[PDB]
């Protein structure tokens, strides 16, 4: 199975199920998205690279980096912001099911990705947690 | 999208691909898996209802509660318990990558899963700040 997925979509010609990513481009420190995002998006960046985090007054998380490839979505509190210059596909998540029963890169992607950044959460935890206890 | 997978483990089309997971009954309270568990594996509740939560210290969040019908899978740093008698499916991680690319519709519930856990774990992030700040 080809996991490259911007390479699929090109193969693809964006066809099909495919054509319903929509592409938007994102300033350097634009914000993406937030908890007050309305829907469940899914988006996989296509060039450039975005932080997700949660920023407080006397504390930051940075849960992940996404680079092009990486596929995520906005259905948690945390704040996605670019880097510099970037460009995103994005699609609702009814959409995206769509296209896994087609394409199941997508999911197999989106499935690490979401491991990947559970794990490192429940690090963040701990580390709060042994802070906390040790006072 | 209804993502549950009560009406897959009841469908004569993925009999043959569910004989390639193994089977496992617990009781009420009984711990399935915990961090440490070495062996990577998907796992599918088949029936009953189980509960992610994570432990540390002395402290102890739930993380979600995953219905019959709903998969996980272990090296994901947390416990899993059932709350009433169990059964479940599990097969390696491996194993279960392959059948995804023939049959998607696991990982498309693997997702909701992971993204309501992702979810729960921002959210018990957040709560932890608040209630250690200082001035």
């Amino acid at each position: 199975t080809d996991t490259n997925l911007l390479e699929v979509l090109n193969s693809e010609e964006y066809s099909g199920v495919l054509k319903e990513f929509r592409e938007q481009r994102y300033s350097k420190k634009a914000i993406l998205y937030t908890p007050n995002t309305e829907r469940n998006l899914v988006f996989l960046v296509k060039s450039g690279r975005v932080r997700v985090y949660l920023a407080y007054e006397d504390k930051e998380f940075t849960l992940a980096i996404l680079e092009a490839g990486d596929i995520f979505c906005t259905h948690t509190r945390a704040f996605i912001q670019a880097m510099e210059d970037t460009t995103i596909l994005y699609t609702d998540i009814r959409n995206f099911q769509n296209i896994v029963v087609e394409f199941p890169a997508f999911s197999l992607n989106m499935v690490k990705v979401l491991g990947d950044l559970l794990k490192n959460s429940l690090t963040i935890i701990n580390g709060l947690v042994f802070l906390e206890h040790h006072h």
